């Protein structure tokens, strides 16, 4: 079952991106801060069970880091999927507006909710396929809960590439590519390579160099989240009890891996 709500107590104010077929807003619910997907008039069957499909497992599930499920109106038309609105938007896109304005402690608080949040899909059988900083939404406490808004191949495990192999583990390869990301505050992984220029460079052993800033801790990570070979890649219970002790013992993050500088500038 998923909470019906119904239209008279729905407020859609903006437009603020798009569906599959229809328009997403944001809006009020009787008041609270909401954000609705709507699926509009012609919709064919498979797009009425992917939709209905979607609001469902969003409210069965039930995590600080996942995005929460307000209700659904699939009574009248047209239907619309209503989550609880989070202020900041996308994480990538917020990063990139904030660029050096975190500590480290904070980007590393933010990547623990996103690892919380993965655990808890990957251990109830939900593989993602689509992991990046863009699929993640920020709210006013600066916690990060994971969205999809629907190959993007630099985010991708070799094994999802090369065979179609989509798994919790190939969400692990992603997770180190969003490490990235927010150390980094949004930088574009692999710069200006191209798709096939990064699918040569991944395959001769090439691993993105550290971030400005980075703890040598946090590195590490990221590089066991890119091995090869999917057995060996961390499982999310790993990397949350890593980032927990980081965390907890923050004096842990103070060591630094070394950044290797493109331009070095001599005075
Ligand atoms: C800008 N702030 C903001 N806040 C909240 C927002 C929520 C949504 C949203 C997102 C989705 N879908 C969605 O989040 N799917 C993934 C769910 C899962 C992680 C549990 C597997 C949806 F079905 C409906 C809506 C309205 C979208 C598309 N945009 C949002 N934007």
């Amino acid at each position: 079952f998923t909470t019906e709500i119904h239209p008279s107590c729905v407020t859609r104010q903006k437009v603020i991106g798009a569906g599959e077929f229809g328009e997403v807003y944001k809006g009020m619910l009787k008041e609270v801060p909401v954000a609705i997907k709507t699926l509009k008039a012609g919709y064919t069957e498979k797009q009425r069970v992917d939709f209905l499909g979607e609001a469902g497992i969003m409210g069965q599930f039930s995590h600080h880091n996942i995005i929460r499920l307000e209700g659904v109106i699939s009574k009248y038309k047209p239907m619309m999927i209503i989550t609880e609105y989070m202020e900041n938007g996308a994480l990538d896109k917020f990063l990139r507006e904030k660029d050096g304005e975190f500590s480290v402690l904070q980007l590393v608080g933010m990547l623990r909710g996103i690892a919380a949040g993965m655990k808890y899909l990957a251990n109830m059988n939900y593989v993602h396929r689509d992991l990046a900083a863009r699929n993640i939404l920020v709210n006013s406490n600066l916690v990060c809960k994971v969205s999809d808004f629907g190959i993007p191949i630099r985010w991708t495990a070799p094994e999802a590439i090369s065979y179609r192999k989509f798994t919790s583990a190939s969400d692990v390869w992603s997770f180190g590519i969003v490490m990235w990301e927010v150390m980094t505050y949004g930088e574009r992984p692999y710069w200006e390579l191209s798709n096939h220029e990064v699918m040569k460079a991944i395959n001769d052993g090439f691993r993105l160099p550290t971030p400005m800033d980075c703890p040598s801790a946090i590195y590490q990570l990221m590089m066991q989240c890119w091995q090869q070979e999917r057995a060996r890649r961390p499982k999310f219970a790993d990397i949350v009890s890593i980032l927990d002790k980081l965390i907890r013992a923050p004096d842990s993050l103070k060591t630094l891996a070394d950044f290797d500088p493109r331009v070095s500038i001599r005075l």
